[PDB]
């Protein structure tokens, strides 16, 4: 919609292409993606963006994301592969 938070855009704008450079096989969970980030974020932009992105990779379809399980107590994603056979 037309009203948004700049500074939540920029950090997930990040999340989802540093999520795509994922090599495939790797695990990784949202946390370990975030600590990435260069820029400083409150703790309320961070839980913002991680439950924007927990929903998209969940339901966008498509996506080469599966979960796997969980690793301190976050859920565990793992890039797949792209281009079968």
């Amino acid at each position: 919609m037309n009203k948004k938070s700049k500074q939540q855009e920029k950090l997930y704008n990040f999340i989802i292409a540093k999520s795509f450079q994922q090599p495939v096989g790797s695990t990784f969970t949202y946390g370990e993606l975030r600590k990435k980030y260069n820029v400083v974020c409150s703790t309320n932009d961070q839980r913002e963006v991680g439950r924007r992105f927990a929903y998209w990779i969940k339901y966008t379809p498509g996506l080469p994301f599966k979960i796997v399980g969980t690793k301190n107590g976050s859920l565990l994603y793992q890039k797949i592969g792209i281009n079968p056979c």
